[PDB]
């Protein structure tokens, strides 16, 4: 990195630490918003499109049921997610605008990104050209350079978590597994196709798992399917730990070389985790045409501009059963979520 990048990252870490040490809390409430539509769902939570009543602005509100968070043993992960999101700031990360809790739920009110998930766009077109995959990959490389310099591991890279904005740039969402780690960590988390071998083998692992996941993402963007695909998790895990991969013949030689270095089973040999860190990736011949500054400054014309009618359009997200959001008259799990 040149000194200007070093100085940028030093400032970025100072600004992160100030918010990390003194987190914002309780900056909105539920009856300040109208409920519009469910944008996505899960085991302990739900993401809703909402409209702020006074300003008219739209947001994506993630709602977690405290009792379900406790039962699924996600308390620490949920506290990590909110504490990290209120402290980070980067062009390719979805912004947290407000957060609050009530007797029943935890709420994170995020910017709403109307272009949909990368996953939908990838599945609909089949695969991305190498330049198109490279444009998105470059944004992930910069985002992981930022997060890793703050000692954060992201741990949930997959196409569903990359939203496409109006300008065709990626914004990364879902910090549910992100953690501040200055050395190793041990939790089994992540989607099967994206897990590094050291996670599957129950080892203490580090930020190298995010570089592995980038290799899986680039492969899947350029092929249309992930490199260790199989019908059941145990078979996926066997392929991941094997040390072999098959590349489509249409992949360029430079793409294959980059992917063999990201998908290196030995974490001590994996690109992103060597002495030169991220620069082995940024200087790789597959990225030779990438202007890293221009990508950061959002000056590159994107390959694809999502079609949508306005900031309240939900057409790029799919339809889910609409369930209500209840708030008990009795406080649940107050102690567990005191810091939220
Ligand atoms: C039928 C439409 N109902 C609302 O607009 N209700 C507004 C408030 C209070 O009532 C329960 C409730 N659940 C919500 C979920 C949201 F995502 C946003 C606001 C929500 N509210
Ligand atoms: C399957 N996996 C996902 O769908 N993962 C993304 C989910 C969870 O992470 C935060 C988040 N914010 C969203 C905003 C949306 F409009 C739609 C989905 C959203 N998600
Ligand atoms: C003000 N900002 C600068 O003057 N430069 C920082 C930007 C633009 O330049 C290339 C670049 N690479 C980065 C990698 C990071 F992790 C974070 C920011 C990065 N930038």
């Amino acid at each position: 990195e040149q000194e200007s990048v070093k100085e940028f990252l030093a400032k970025a870490k100072e600004e992160f630490l100030k918010k990390w040490e003194s987190p914002s809390q309780n900056t909105a409430q539920l009856d300040h918003f109208d409920r519009i539509k469910t944008l996505g769902t899960g085991s302990f939570g739900r993401v809703m499109l909402v409209k702020h009543k006074e300003t008219g602005n739209h947001y994506a509100m993630k709602i977690l049921d405290k009792q379900k968070v406790v039962k699924l043993k996600q308390i620490e992960h949920t506290l990590n997610e909110k504490r990290i999101l209120q402290a980070v700031n980067f062009p390719f990360l979805v912004k947290l605008e407000f957060s609050f809790k009530d007797n029943s739920n935890l709420y994170m009110v995020m910017e709403y990104v109307p272009g949909g998930e990368m996953f939908s766009h990838l599945r609909r077109i089949g695969r991305f050209s190498e330049p198109h995959a490279r444009f998105y990959a470059a944004q992930i490389v910069l985002t992981f350079e930022y997060l890793h310099s703050l000692d954060l591991i992201y741990r949930d890279l997959k196409p569903e978590n990359l939203l496409i904005d109006q300008q065709g740039y990626i914004q990364v969402t879902d910090f549910g597994f992100a953690k501040r780690v200055k050395g190793r960590t041990w939790t089994l988390c992540g989607t099967p196709e994206y897990l590094a071998p050291e996670i599957i083998l129950s080892k203490g692992y580090n930020k190298a798992v995010d570089w592995w996941a980038l290799g899986v993402l680039i492969y899947e963007m350029a092929a249309g399917y992930p490199p260790f695909f199989a019908d059941q998790p145990i078979q996926i895990y066997e392929k991941i730990v094997s040390g072999k991969v098959r590349f489509p013949s249409h992949f360029s030689s430079d793409l294959k070389d980059l992917l063999r270095n990201l998908l290196q089973v030995d974490l001590t040999k994996r690109f992103g985790n060597l002495k030169n860190g991220v620069n082995d990736i940024k200087n790789h011949k597959w990225f030779a045409t990438t202007d890293w500054i221009a990508i950061y400054q959002r000056k590159v014309e994107a390959p694809f501009i999502p079609k949508f009618k306005g900031p309240g359009d939900t057409s790029n997200f799919d339809d889910y059963e609409e369930e209500e959001i209840r708030v008990s008259i009795n406080e649940k799990c107050g102690k567990e979520f005191t810091e939220f």
